[PDB]
């Protein structure tokens, strides 16, 4: 579906191509190659989208299987640190 | 978990280059609207727009896999560190002899 | 949908970047200034 | 853990070298562009200076950290001394 | 999932205390200036 | 314990001498400039740090040397008394 | 005993002859306060040394 999506978009070009040759053949089809060209953009967008959808839910996913005594030495630091702070002190 | 990074990379590679992509054609809708004038202006706003999302998501992504690293790191390390500090768990007399 | 809720779950702030102070860079201006002054 | 302590102290100090480095070049940005452009470089700036004032002072904190394991050993080592020193002077 | 980093951030701030540093004059600086 | 003391005791002059080291590297850059209150305080930390570990290396010596003096002086003044 | 008590003796006079040293450090530096506090310092050690002598002597007549 998605090569197919890729060839009907490059379809749609080649329609566009067709058509501004038929609009310079006319002034020597502007609106049909305008929604040509917004069908062209508008399947690249969803495309862009949806790959970078995939791509992150992939990436995601990964990450997510990834990511799937305080006190005492507190205490003990303290009132020893104030124990040998007073011995240091000569006043 | 290393897959998972490398893939995060890879896409942020990706946006990386969608970025160069971005910048390359808001030079060349400049050089159009020079040329020309307000459909190229609109263009190249929605590609300053879209650079500056993608920079977003750069900064970010980086700010978030270094948060990753950190965290790891240091919730790794702390275990054992905490487990070592939990195996871890005169002076009247002096003055009194001197004088 | 769930990949939405993904995403908005996922964002954790916390984790990543969860103040300013326009002052600062205002006087690093005029430092700057008067370093070139 | 010791091991892993000093490969995150070198990641830590690898993530300062370059914070520093790209303040260093921001600041000469900021200076060729000094009015807008100058208050952009200096967010950039302000935002790298940020980022290595938190990890200088990361740095300063996971060594005092290390530092208070090997006092922590040192008091260790002491208390049983002056227990020690308890039982022979009683 | 979320509960880790939860607990990483409160490990975090409980490990974060200036305690650990100095946690704490003007005059002398200028004094010794 | 006391090879450990002793090589505690050992890094803590290493400690003391890097702290001298830098707090001289501060206040040479202090000299220059004012030739200066933000180094200053710089150099004030450092000399806060440096006096400290001055202290745990005084406290420690003594206290190695308090440790053998309890055990020689309890066996004399019991011999007095 | 008595030869480690002595052996602590002399280090009681090394350590007072280095304050020595480092009060004619200080006087020659002033020369070119902290002085005072470590003849203080200088003085604690002599008294560890007179006392850990008069011990030392109590000790030979004891033992004698």
């Amino acid at each position: 579906a998605l090569a197919t999506l890729k060839g009907q978009q490059n379809r749609l070009q080649a329609e566009a191509r067709n058509l501004e040759r038929q609009s310079d053949e006319q002034k020597i089809f502007m609106k049909r190659l305008n929604t040509v060209h917004n069908t062209a953009m508008n399947l690249q967008a969803q495309i862009d989208s949806i790959q970078t959808a995939t791509s992150t839910a992939e990436t995601v996913k990964a990450m997510e299987l990834g990511t799937k005594v305080m006190d005492s030495v507190m205490e003990q630091r303290d009132q020893i640190e104030m124990m040998t702070e007073a011995l240091s002190d000569p006043s």
